[PDB]
């Protein structure tokens, strides 16, 4: 149908959008702390702690799939790398540290991603 191409149109459009924030989140992380899994070869009880781990190269393999139905998903897991490491991790770390500020330089970015997909009608 047109209808179901709209759709797809619409789908296709928050996904660059998405993929501008998810650029703009990312280098507010220049450690590249967050860039990849925890891996569980490296911290084996990692999901004894963290039930739902996140991290950048996870949310894009998502997002290229179109697999962020509206913004809300996306921040979704977006908290959950900040909110997993802020767990794991003693505030006297660096790795605290760095969610601390990727949390506050990306709420700025956020806050008008908000603005625009609600703006141009994206979800």
């Amino acid at each position: 149908s047109m209808e179901q191409v709209a759709m797809e149109l619409r789908l296709t459009e928050l996904t660059r959008l998405l993929r501008s924030v998810l650029d703009q989140l990312q280098d507010k992380d220049p450690a590249r702390i967050f860039a990849q899994p925890v891996s569980l070869k490296e911290v084996p009880d990692y999901l004894d702690h963290i039930k739902h781990p996140m991290d950048f190269a996870t949310m894009r393999k998502r997002l290229e799939a179109q697999g962020y139905k509206n913004l809300h998903e996306f921040e979704e897991d977006f908290d959950l790398i900040i909110d997993n490491c802020m767990k794991y991790n003693a505030r006297d770390t660096v790795f605290y540290r760095a969610a601390v500020r990727l949390r506050d330089q990306g709420g700025v970015v956020l806050r008008q991603a908000r603005r625009e997909v609600d703006s141009i009608g994206l979800e």
